[PDB]
C-alpha cells in the first residue's frame, strides 16, 4: 500500500524494537488510519505498521516483516500472550488480571482484562476499533471459556460485546481478598489492576497498627487492602460522591467493621486545609491522583507532597503513585523532591507495572506506573 519513508531517529528506534510511532519522529505525516510499510532513507524495508492517532503516538509497528492483519495473525498473537500467563490463569487467589497489554504483547492499541468469568476489551484508537470483529473472533478461539465480554472506547464509551451479560456489579479476588467491580459503567471498573502489588504490600502488613490517609481514593481499594493488613484506621478522600457506595462495597465484601474506617468526599486540597485546621495527622499517606482536566502531575505533584508532609506523623511514610504515561521516573522523582524541600527523607522502594501489564522491554516509557515508598 503506502510506503512511508522514515527519518533517521524513527529508524534507529524501529531497529531497536520500539513499537510505538511517536508523533515527534513523524512530523509531517499526511497519512492516517491504515496499514503502511515503513522504509528507511536507503529504501530498506523496516516493517509493517498501522497509523492511527493515540495520544502522542501516530501508530504502531506491527512486525519487522511483511504481514497482513487477518484473523489468523491475531490468533497467533493471543496464543503467545496466553502462554506467558499460565501461572495467572492457574492461581485462584487473583481472578482479575490483564490478558493483553498493547506493545507489551506486540500489538499496541489494544488491552484486554479478565474479571472473573468476563473479559474487558479496550480500544485506544479508531483503527483497531474498525477492525475489532476479527480481533474479537481470534480472541474467542484462543479463550473460548469466558461467559461474556464488554468493551471500552478509549478515543458511548462502554458496551456489552459478546456472550452473557454480567451483573452490573460483582466481586473478584485479588491477592486473596475481595473487591467490588463493574464492567459497563463508564471508562473505569472500580479498580486499577496494575496496582495489585502495591495493595499486596498493604495486605501484607506494611500499615499494620498504623493510621492511613488515602488521597484520590477512587473506590478506596488501597484502604481496604490496608485494613486487611491490620491498619489501625484509614481515611479515604475523593472528590466524587460516587466514591461512598463503591468504597463501602469492598469493605462489605471482606466483612470489615468500619468503626475506624472513614470515607470523605472533598477536594484534596480542601482536605489538606481541613486537616491542618483540625490537627489531623497520619502515619502513612497514600497519594494517587487520577491519570484519567484532572490534576496536573507533571506540574503540581510537588504540592501534594508538600502539603501531605504537613499532616504526616513523625517517622511516617508516603506512598507516591502516578499512572501518568507522560512522566518519566526521574521527572516524577523531581516533583517529589520539590515538595520535600530540604526536609530529610529516604526512598525505600519504587514499584512499577506488574508482569501481566506487560511492558515492551525495548521501550521503558511503556512502563507508566510509578510508585515510590518514602520514609521521613
Amino acid at each position: 500500500m503506502i510506503k512511508l519513508m522514515v527519518g533517521s531517529f524513527a529508524e534507529k528506534k524501529l531497529k531497536r524494537g520500539v513499537q510505538l510511532l511517536s508523533s515527534r519522529d513523524y512530523p509531517n505525516l499526511n497519512l492516517d488510519n491504515q496499514v503502511v510499510q515503513l522504509y528507511s532513507d536507503a529504501d530498506i524495508f523496516l516493517g509493517t505498521a498501522y497509523l492511527s492517532k493515540q495520544n502522542k503516538g501516530v501508530g504502531w509497528l506491527i512486525s519487522p516483516k511483511k504481514v497482513s492483519l487477518n484473523v489468523t495473525y491475531f490468533i497467533k498473537l493471543f496464543q503467545w500472550s496466553k502462554d506467558k500467563r499460565k501461572n495467572f490463569a492457574h492461581s485462584k487467589l487473583t481472578t482479575a488480571y490483564r490478558l493483553f497489554n498493547q506493545d507489551g504483547d506486540s500489538f499496541g492499541g489494544v488491552t484486554i482484562d479478565c474479571y472473573g468469568d468476563f473479559v474487558l476489551f479496550s480500544w485506544y484508537n479508531s483503527f483497531v476499533y474498525q477492525i475489532r470483529d476479527e480481533i474479537v473472533a481470534a480472541f474467542r478461539q484462543v479463550y473460548p471459556n469466558f461467559l461474556g465480554a464488554y468493551e471500552k472506547i478509549r478515543f458511548n464509551v462502554s458496551a456489552h460485546l459478546y456472550g452473557q451479560e454480567a451483573p452490573e456489579q460483582f466481586l473478584i479476588l485479588e491477592n486473596g481478598i475481595s473487591y467490588n467491580v463493574f464492567l459497563n459503567d463508564g471508562l473505569m471498573t472500580g479498580i486499577f489492576l496494575d496496582q495489585r502489588q502495591v495493595r499486596n504490600e498493604l495486605i501484607n502488613g506494611s500499615a499494620a497498627g498504623k493510621t492511613v490517609l488515602n488521597l484520590f481514593s477512587y473506590t478506596a481499594a488501597f484502604s481496604v487492602a490496608a485494613a486487611m493488613g491490620g491498619a489501625m484506621a484509614t481515611t479515604s478522600v475523593d472528590l466524587a460522591k460516587r466514591s461512598r457506595a463503591l468504597s463501602l462495597a469492598h469493605f462489605e465484601a471482606n466483612h470489615l467493621d468500619m468503626a475506624n474506617h472513614q470515607l470523605v468526599v472533598m477536594d484534596v486540597f480542601d482536605y489538606f486545609k481541613y486537616a491542618r485546621r483540625h490537627h489531623l495527622t497520619y502515619d502513612i499517606i497514600i497519594i494517587d491522583p487520577p491519570s484519567f482536566e484532572v490534576f496536573s502531575v507533571s506540574k503540581d505533584y510537588h504540592k501534594l507532597i508538600r502539603q501531605g508532609l504537613e499532616i504526616l506523623s513523625e517517622n511516617g511514610l508516603i506512598i507516591a503513585s502516578t499512572n501518568a504515561a507522560n512522566m518519566t521516573v526521574s521527572q516524577f522523582k523531581k516533583q517529589i523532591e520539590k515538595g520535600f524541600g530540604k526536609q530529610k527523607h529516604t526512598y525505600l522502594d519504587l514499584q512499577q507495572l506488574p508482569s501481566d501489564f506487560a511492558v515492551n522491554v525495548q521501550d521503558e516509557s511503556s512502563n507508566y506506573l510509578k510508585v515510590f515508598t518514602i520514609k521521613v
